[PDB]
């Protein structure tokens, strides 16, 4: 069984096992019932070079499990920054949401991994709102983490359509001189956003 010794082989990081698989004609996407593929395992487990390989095979690069967790979420959520750059690389979809509504950006700020925070934002990262109504900012705020609220208050305030550049620069050097303020700022930028609309 082919496609079975291709999941424990991705799970348990055996790249030499993981080649020698492809080369009997292991399916790439093989899946077992919860629709968790090798390309799951390698993202999940940490193992850059089996991810490598596999979307060099053709993996499905946004395959979801029956959760709705894509590869990129499983990197995102376990801190695996390389591989969130791969996965983007080779064309995972940035913005994909899982069961709850959650994007790789949300499980990111989950954990305040700020360069995976970074990455995704370069990619284009959208600000969701979760089922619970949260975005990765808001996520930023529950837990005290003042890095990730000051990123995330950057992001929003640059994409506000209607503020100028000397009230944008003005809220970015208000988000460098005291931090702990990046929550009371965003709102004060939306304010502004909203009366010159």
């Amino acid at each position: 069984d082919l496609g079975r010794k291709l999941l424990e082989a991705a799970r348990a990081g055996q790249d030499d096992e993981v080649r020698i698989l492809m080369a009997n004609g292991a399916d790439v996407n093989a899946a077992d019932n919860t629709g968790t593929t090798p390309l799951h395992l390698a993202a999940y487990s940490g193992h850059l070079e089996i991810v490598e390989v596999l979307l060099k095979h053709g993996a499905d690069v946004d395959a979801s499990d029956v959760f709705g967790y894509t590869p990129l979420h499983l990197a995102a959520y376990w801190g695996h920054l390389e591989i969130v750059e791969v996965l983007l690389k080779n064309g995972a979809d940035v913005n994909a949401m899982d069961s709850d509504g959650m994007t790789p950006l949300h499980l990111a700020a989950k954990w305040g991994y700020l360069e995976i925070v970074e990455v995704l934002l370069k990619h284009g990262a959208v600000n969701a709102q979760d089922k619970f109504g949260k975005t990765a900012f808001d996520i930023s705020i529950d837990n005290g983490n003042e890095d990730l609220a000051q990123i995330l208050a950057f992001y929003e305030i640059l994409h506000l359509p209607n503020l100028n550049e000397e009230q944008r620069n003005a809220f970015i050097q208000s988000l460098k001189d005291d931090p702990s303020q990046s929550a009371n700022l965003l709102a004060e930028a939306k304010k502004l956003n909203d009366a010159q609309a």
